[PDB]
């Protein structure tokens, strides 16, 4: 799912980060 700026509101939230390679794409 399209992510924000991290791992805000995907799995654990914006605290932990990451790997985003496209634009609203972050896997964690």
């Amino acid at each position: 799912f399209f992510c924000p700026f991290g791992c805000a509101l995907v799995d654990c939230g914006p605290n932990r980060p990451c790997r985003d390679t496209g634009f609203m794409s972050c896997d964690c």
